[PDB]
């Protein structure tokens, strides 16, 4: 059959940073000849153990399927690991293979990502965040400069050092250099106690931060309820949840203001728009984690929120490097997911 | 230090089935997966913990513990259980917060748990509550794909086995056929038998309240995932409409998703299982957690280790598990007038024959 998968290959790329993040690259085959490529990504550690699932549990069972049928698919694998499933490891593998079929329909329908996923707008507001905890003030503002200077009005910092003033005075840094215009984020990667966080949110409402991006575990719904009912900056997640049910529980009772599903670990294009669709419905600003060269055909898509531009130069190794257009990431017309990888600059980083 | 880790060494296996074992969302099942995980010391010492899965998943966790987690145990003090486990959280928190990464830890924590009782020279139902060495025990089998007469045989088996309860699946695309072999199955056993029914998770909440109705009149003892784990609302709905009490947990990977469950589920059975939702250490947690709120802690599969804590805090129940570890351990499950006999030897009672296995390791291999 015309588009029955033929043939899926899985390769593996430990790629250094500036210590290393991970790609996984998935091409699915088809019968007619057709090939799309899919991916997720890691900042170190478990490509090794996606890369197994995908070639162990998965592919062998995806093989004589017809590839247009990419729900289908997709509910099939959801069930299939299963028991190893329900999250973790298994969500990349399926995002991996998901975003490929989507690749494959782009192709094969002659449509880029952007309008696939509902073509609301091809750009969208961006902002860029670093790996810059550990850095001295002076080494982050100079960074956050070049930010700025690149085309962009939204900078983003982490926060989250036991001497909890150390990260006040971070944060009233940038508020003086970038003034009153430019957009201003905070993230916490869930070091904080409920407690701390609405220590910290009480002690920076001054410096108009757009929002606090997972202040503590995001497993605790319940405790972002809990700080957002005593803060008055809009909470932010997304990144680590896996499952369509996870951002069920976190619209349900997390009174989130921005939520940032990550295509690449909520399981591929299929997964994402399961949870933007629900976060629309919430009337929320349907943002992303990560992996920029895919996701601004998906922000842009929904025409709501911000594409955050990530330190991980994923992009760095496509055709298409993030363009952007005054303030404003500019999603790819080209058919398919709008990303294709310069294999001949990766092998080099290829493993196993 | 004398108790620093040395090397760590896992092993893959993949153990067939007597016979094809069917359910109403895994399909079928010729073998299951075994994963060994042995701790070695700066003074010889050698524990060795496992965990298991339905022939999935076996090479993902191997992969996973052999180069995201063991490396980055190396040199750390086996004594310190809490800090090892609390360090392998948030290790692999990227991709992990369960799933795969889950098992990975339970295989590695249940060895520093084999060391610990070996180096204090405990058994596991001392170190794990200590309140009994036996406790009560039911026989489940994957079994729904057997017609009727097999499956009777087969429950006929289980008592004769020295058991007073046991378990069947249901599930079937006709309900009909369920309470049909609910109903035998009570008939069967006559009324002095403890009786359970498991869904896998593969009924609507509006199917398991029809099905839950038809049948309260076979006294079930609990109605075991009738519905998604992950739909804890959906257990609500189902409880606050039907009166066979609610049993979850076998799927549940992490603290926070029993609290979700006893939060919100309503549940009057709770299975934690050992070989993937942290080992000892996060079972515990989770029998802990359990306990508080005046629920009888039970467990899921992997029989040989489940003896022990099922014992130890005296509450639940322990599952017979249909894949049979515990045959190809040193010590087969030993059952003493219905209840299941905790293992007295110090570590967690659990000492495979390598000699048998052997011939069934598995290998990655290159593509
Ligand atoms: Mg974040
Ligand atoms: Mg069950």
């Amino acid at each position: 059959m015309k588009t029955t998968i033929k043939d899926i290959k899985t390769r593996l790329f430990k790629i250094p940073l500036k210590d290393h993040f991970e790609l996984i690259t998935t091409t699915v085959t088809l019968e007619d000849g057709s090939q799309g490529t899919g991916y997720t990504y890691t900042g170190g550690k478990g490509g090794y153990s996606i890369k197994a699932m995908l070639e162990y549990d998965i592919q062998p069972a995806l093989i004589g399927k017809d590839a247009t049928q990419i729900e289908e698919i997709y509910d099939f694998m959801e069930w299939h690991i299963h028991y190893v499933g329900r999250g973790g490891i298994s969500t990349f593998a399926m995002s991996a293979v998901d975003i490929a079929l989507w690749d494959l329909k782009g192709k094969r329908e002659g449509l880029p990502l952007w309008k696939m996923a509902g073509g609301k707008n091809n750009t969208c507001k961006a902002y860029c965040g670093g790996i810059d905890l550990q850095f001295p003030l002076e080494k982050l503002l100079n960074n956050i400069c070049g930010y700025l200077e690149s085309g962009f009005n939204a900078v983003k910092i982490k926060i989250g050092r036991e001497n909890m003033q150390e990260d006040i005075d971070r944060i009233k840094a940038v508020r003086e250099l970038i003034g009153p215009d430019i957009t201003f984020m905070i993230d916490a990667n869930y070091s904080l106690t409920v407690e701390q966080a609405i220590k910290l949110s009480k002690a920076v409402e001054q410096y108009d931060i757009t929002w606090f991006e997972e202040p503590t575990l995001p497993d605790d719904y319940k405790g972002f309820a809990e700080i957002a009912d005593n803060t008055a900056i809009p909470l932010a997640m997304g990144e680590n949840l896996h499952t369509i049910h996870e951002f069920g529980y976190a619209m349900d009772q997390a009174k989130l203001g921005y939520c940032q599903p990550d295509a690449s670990n909520c399981g591929g294009i299929t997964g994402w728009l399961k949870a933007a669709d629900l976060i629309t419905e919430h009337n929320i600003p349907v943002c992303t984690h990560g992996m920029q060269e895919l996701h601004v055909s998906l922000v842009s898509a929904f025409d709501t929120g911000w594409l955050e531009v990530h330190s991980f130069p994923i992009d760095e190794y496509t055709k298409r490097p993030l363009v952007v257009e005054n303030f404003r990431a500019v999603a790819s017309n080209e058919p398919g997911i709008g990303v294709e990888f310069d294999w001949d600059k990766i092998a080099q980083y290829e493993v196993h």
